[PDB]
């Protein structure tokens, strides 16, 4: 296996030279032990170069630690994962903890809050109340970030801490994990602050929950260890129970998280099906990138952070060169529509809206559809069986959109247009 350790780290510092990338980890665990690399600068500013003790922004990957915290409170019996959050909090009182950790809640993805300004969650779980729902609970899948800041109010109802302080106490430090935030309302206590990897966002003190933390590669794959087959080999497997590792593995049914992954479970996405099905989780902050990608049955977990703005690039470098090393690592694609344009059903036409993200479906006098917004160039329409749509906009800066649309009855109409692993209501 020592020949499979140094392909990796051949390739990885290939990669990152390549796609001219700032500073690096990776990190892989892999027949019962860990392989961690680190390369580059964490800040070109200073100098001071890459260790596997460097933090990097987690962004969204923050949502894999924010659910396995909360599963420890349902296996420790203080938090319900099925029944209702109007129980725990001051519409959206009919979503469960498992909607909301599946993305499935019908929350907004991002309702603003710049007026929190301290550790509780409470006043911000107020505002979310007076918000309107995509959908019913449970009908689809639409990513939030929203839904996870309400799962930091969740876990401080639960427990009695802020969810800061129950990240630290109750999974970081147990897992030997050096705590760290994009920001800490927190006075704190002392002690030199951890070194961290700079990337000219989730920047905001109401995103914490979704997207605040900040750590390593290793960090990652060490909060992947209770997850795996061999986890029983792990000392701190104890935190995560064999039954919440499962069930945050198990993806939710009808409700295909279109765009982003095959499936979605508790805090973990799928890409693949059976014995190719791998899971994880993406993030971004500015110049920083975070994936994590998990194959249980194997016994396998890597994570890349990279603090340069080809972060995606090279991590989908990263995929497509890693079989090299016997890691064939699922991959997401999006389907190509099989057909030709369906005749312009016009009850397609309307706005849609996700909190303030706004489209219009318009058509002009020739009978086209469009997909219009706010400061965006215009895309043509096209739909495809299946409910598929691809949108394209001439101009080469402009990436295409496929997309699908959603009714909430087989007879009904249009009720939500998808792409992303965003929905939006149709208003
Ligand atoms: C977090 O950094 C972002 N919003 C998540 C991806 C999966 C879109
Ligand atoms: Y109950
Ligand atoms: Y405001």
């Amino acid at each position: 296996e020592g020949a499979e350790r140094d392909a990796v780290g051949a390739l990885f510092e290939e990669l990152v030279r390549e796609h001219r990338v700032t500073g690096a980890q990776l990190s892989v665990y892999r027949d019962g032990a860990l392989s961690e690399y680190a390369t580059g600068l964490a800040s070109v500013r200073t100098g001071e170069p890459v260790t596997p003790r460097t933090g990097f922004p987690f962004g969204s990957v923050t949502k894999f630690l924010t659910a396995e915290l909360v599963m420890q409170f349902v296996c420790d019996g203080d938090l319900d994962l099925d029944d209702p959050l109007a129980g725990l909090l001051p519409p959206l009182g009919t979503a469960t903890v498992r909607q909301l950790l599946s993305h499935t809640a019908g929350v907004v993805d991002s309702i603003e809050y710049d007026e929190m300004r301290g550790p509780s969650y409470r006043r911000f779980a107020a505002a979310c109340a007076r918000q309107p729902a995509l959908f019913p609970p449970g009908l689809a899948f639409s990513y939030s970030n929203t839904g996870y800041c309400l799962l930091g109010a969740v876990i401080e109802a639960a427990s009695g801490m802020d969810w800061w302080t129950a990240m630290d106490s109750c999974l970081l430090r147990p897992l030997g994990i050096e705590p760290a935030f994009l920001h800490d309302p927190r006075p704190g206590q002392g002690g030199a602050a951890r070194p961290v990897a700079e990337g000219h966002h989730m920047a905001s003190l109401s995103l914490a929950a979704a997207g605040g933390l900040v750590g390593s590669a290793t960090d990652l794959v060490t909060a992947a260890r209770p997850h795996l087959a061999d986890r029983k080999t792990f000392a701190q497997h104890d935190l995560l129970p064999e039954d919440a590792v499962l069930a945050m593995r198990t993806c939710v049914p009808d409700a295909e998280p279109f765009g982003l992954a095959d499936g979605w479970g508790l805090g973990l996405m799928r890409h693949g099906t059976g014995d190719g099905a791998w899971y994880g989780h993406d993030g971004a902050v500015g110049g920083a990138s975070c994936n994590l990608r998990i194959h249980p049955d194997r016994s396998l977990a890597l994570a890349l952070t990279a603090n340069s703005t080809a972060g995606p690039k090279l991590w989908e470098a990263l995929v497509a060169r890693l079989p090299e090393a016997g890691l064939d690592v699922g991959h997401y694609a999006l389907p190509v529509p099989d057909s030709a344009p369906l005749a312009p059903d016009a009850g397609h036409l309307g706005t849609y809206a996700n909190g303030d993200l706004e489209l219009m479906v318009t058509h002009d006098a020739a009978g086209d559809l469009f997909l219009t917004r706010e400061s965006y160039s215009d895309y043509r329409l096209s739909l495809h069986e299946d409910d598929l749509f691809v949108a394209r906009s001439g101009e080469p800066g402009a990436l295409p959109i496929t997309g699908r649309f959603v009714r909430e009855h087989p007879a009904g109409p249009v009720a939500l247009l998808q792409y992303g692993g965003r929905a939006m209501h149709r208003l």
